[PDB]
């Protein structure tokens, strides 16, 4: 099990010692323009494994990509438009190499906006849409069950709610199909409160700390061992759907996308999961060119 | 995190090896009638712990289960039904009034058969809370359904809501009318009644082919106990207090015990099957309750 | 990963349990002399898989060994000299057919008398002794560790003593060279009485329930995983020396036994261990025809 | 079971995610001069808690660190190596000061540099039996000679019993005459000197490549919480109360902190780097001493 990160920034360090943490891989290949910092991060992370999995934990070049199982794009530029416009410009060029160097491998991308950049990566390589996918709203789809759960006294595995659309502030819970245990939500436990919570959340932690990292590493960290064991858990990664890629349902297993699950919503969800859609068709326009 | 298990033939002493494994409990109590056998499955346990959790292992007497957080009941005989129903009852009476002495404030998982008649009897032998007394019910085979749903439709486990209630055996019922995968109709996502009537059959078969069965069983109940002491909220299908039977359906298990039942919609086909169910439990009930 | 194993008896479905429960491989192939005993126990032991790691569990003929990265050997027959005739008659069969059908495979063998049975497998398979192997003295060096950590304060990984010979009650341990963390045993904490406990705990068992199986069940899957993971650990298994399989300190890594540690032994312990080879050497000589 | 980390840099933040991922701790609390800073990483580490273990992750007050079972030192700046062992002595006596008055009956593990002269700061500011004071010491460097070695010679590391000992950095020496592999002198097993050098340098390349290192110490630290949190008695080269001074030496580490240590023989040549390396951090209390 070889997996590649594209970017070893603070998402790529993290999600690569969630990894390590894991025990999930062989071998980790980390690439960044600035090549001492990958070096520097290989170093420190092979010390890390001391402590669980003998792996190969190295900095390297594109060609060192080569065979990899699956490629992690976290890499990023230092207005929403000019980051998209900015972070397009990265990711093609990412996503050429990738295409030269690793054919036949699955792809998934965190890079901001993550539906945009993930649609992006599929034009860019020509892979089949099995083979890319992006975190899409996997995190806040996780906390709003774990926080559901606390609230109800139940387990998260019991919480069947999914949060869709663009990632961000504009996502949208699909509360009318949501159910606790196969029951109805509301019939079994204010709610809107929560996911407003949890769509906010990473505008806070940006704004208190700079950044976000630790949360969407382990995220990725999950979604890769239903990849690498082989599991057809259902995610809301971005996926193409209706020629965008967008946060949707979806059973992943080793060969990525299985196939989508086409949920219900009612009158609502269906305005904004539709305005969710033109928003990101949009940019896609923008950055045609 | 003490545990107690009445009765260390082949499923008690299954049971606690699987608990060595999953490295949760730091002391096991074995109880059985026969006191040399308890001894020596106790010695070979503890030399199993070597390999994963510093624990104690140790046969006792009654007054050694004081103080357990979780008591399993694994004994009895495994012939008519209700014959069985009567000599198990019985075994069952004893054993539940020694607990009621020395672990009042205990939790007891009851395993012996049949196990959602014989769990009301401890519940009313015992005089417990009824959230303290739990039989282990449908469990095993709903997990078996979703496995194999899964594994036909191409998804994890995790992702097939199908519940299987009513009383553990011939007369369980899966209720497909409410059952989902991903959050959409099952018929919409994917035969399931051939999957159903292969996990309903399958512990005959084993019992017919290898004399009785126990490894199933220790792993269920292993889960269902992991389950009390990480305090998960987890939902199982445990034997459960129903209204005035024990029977087979969905639970919230946490640290203490059953938190509450959840009512799910059954179609017409699948009341009646349930009422059946429920018939046929309550008539056993009021056979033995001379016995109570 | 595949792994089968010859005998479903009490040892050979408790080993199988176990495995389950460490989820390290992807198939178990059970076999029996009775053919439905070994149906049924792949049934129940499927139906504990549900708990743990996807797996196939099945009964099979000898055939369905064929590609098995690892055979275990449980069986056996329902005097000492008795029983290793008996023994050695079973073993001989299921080592045509181990030869027959899975060639390339390596064997750990349980059936007593232990270490006669390993040298018995050994020569009648032809296979190199580095992929033949018997559990030897390993459950009861685990053992002494586990009970001087406890009776000193410290953690059994600290604890560096041997039990080598033969398996049984004329087993030895290496005193003279043991060792916690680094330091001689003596002069870091009687211990006497502890081994002979560990060296009589079998016979004491078997005398209250009849036969021993939930200790050899964690040893043997302690073993699997070390080959499994390639981790290169010291046991004490059944291994080739001089001419007779005996328990000895060996590295065991994917290949099987990498090398032999050759110990220092004074005088007392050398005599005790000469003394164990001679008796393993004489059954070997009875069972020769 | 609740750790406070003071010190929500690069290394508290590391150090609370792989505890996170451990799965050890019910709560983490998190200060930090910075109080946004503080709360921005607390908030980021919650939401990983949701693929591990349901946990309280909170920025606070030192009122907000109350009966924490553990507490983590990883504040400080990583100029002279004197200069750098005043400013961070100072920073390290307030912190002291502040856990004797909040979290008397704690456990501290110091991780700020210098780690053993800090170590020591902090045994004797905060007035604690030494038992409950520890320094991370040399124990990742020990642990990456042995697993080296492992590569090197074809064994688990595990089977390698080697140690690093002295003051933590270039000082540190291998205590290679009484080096053995499954218990054979390591010369008779199996270059060493070369391995060795490769441990003891990697910290100054890491920083030179990446400005800080985190990530090996954050797993370091978390081994040695897990021992003290699961009562295993394992043997590490913490910084520990050696005498008159805290240096790296092998300890037993268990739920009370260090149990004893273990003294090992040095041949001459490797005393006589000891003997340096204590003198070298005897110096520096000296002249902190006014400090304290
Ligand atoms: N839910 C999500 O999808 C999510 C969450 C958090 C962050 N992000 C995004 O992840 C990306 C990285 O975030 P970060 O905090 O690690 O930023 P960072 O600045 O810490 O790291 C970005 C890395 O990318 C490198 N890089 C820049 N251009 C590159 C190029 N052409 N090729 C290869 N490497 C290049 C940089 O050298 C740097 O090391 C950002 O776009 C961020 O918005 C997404
Ligand atoms: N899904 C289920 O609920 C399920 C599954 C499997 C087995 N079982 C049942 O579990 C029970 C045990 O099965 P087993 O295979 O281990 O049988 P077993 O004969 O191997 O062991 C039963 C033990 O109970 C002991 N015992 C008998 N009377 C006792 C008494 N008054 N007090 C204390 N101990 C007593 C016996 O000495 C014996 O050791 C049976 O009733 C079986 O039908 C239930
Ligand atoms: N430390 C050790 O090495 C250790 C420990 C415990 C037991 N054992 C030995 O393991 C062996 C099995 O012990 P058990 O308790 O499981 O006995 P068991 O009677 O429960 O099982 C033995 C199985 O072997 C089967 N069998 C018999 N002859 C066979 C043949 N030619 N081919 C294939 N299968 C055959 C039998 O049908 C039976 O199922 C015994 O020899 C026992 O002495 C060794
Ligand atoms: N092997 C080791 O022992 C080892 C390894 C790596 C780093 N370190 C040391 O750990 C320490 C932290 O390293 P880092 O990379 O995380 O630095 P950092 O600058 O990223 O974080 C240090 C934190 O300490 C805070 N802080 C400063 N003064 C404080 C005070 N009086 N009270 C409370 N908080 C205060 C700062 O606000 C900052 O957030 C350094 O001394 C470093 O040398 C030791």
């Amino acid at each position: 099990m070889k997996i590649s990160i594209i970017g070893t920034g603070r998402v790529g360090s993290s999600t690569a010692f969630a990894l390590i943490n894991a025990a999930v891989a062989d071998e980790i290949v980390l690439y960044d323009l600035n090549k001492e910092m990958a070096e520097g991060e290989a170093l420190d992370l092979l010390h890390a494994t001391t402590f669980h999995k003998r792996m190969i934990i190295r900095a390297g070049e594109y060609s060192d990509i080569e065979g990899s199982d699956i490629v992690l794009i976290t890499a990023g530029a230092a207005t929403r438009l000019d980051l998209t416009i900015k972070n397009a410009k990265i990711i093609k060029g990412i996503s050429e190499n990738i295409k030269k160097y690793a054919p036949n491998t699955l792809i998934i991308n965190i890079t901001n906006p993550v539906d945009v950049m993930s649609y992006v990566v599929w034009k860019v390589t020509g892979f089949e849409s099995n083979r890319v996918i992006g975190t899409g709203t996997i995190l806040d789809t996780a906390r709003l069950r774990a926080l559901i759960g606390k609230n109800c006294g139940v387990s998260p595995m019991s919480v069947h709610a999914y949060i869709i659309g663009e990632h961000g502030d504009s996502e949208l819970a699909a509360w009318s199909s949501a159910m606790i245990g196969g029951v109805p939500i509301k019939g079994f436990c204010d709610l809107s409160k929560i996911f407003d919570d949890v769509k906010n959340s990473a505008y806070t932690i940006i704004s208190k700390k700079g950044a976000t990292n630790y949360g969407i590493a382990s995220a990725t960290t999950a979604l890769v061992e239903s990849i690498i064991k082989n599991e057809g858990r259902v995610y809301t990664p971005s996926v193409l759907l209706d020629d965008v890629y967008i946060g949707y349902p979806a059973v992943i297993n080793k060969d990525g996308v299985e196939r989508t699950i086409d949920i219900t919503l009612n009158d609502e969800e269906t305005e904004k999961f539709e305005s969710s859609k033109s928003i990101i068709k949009e940019y896609l326009e923008s950055i045609k060119n």
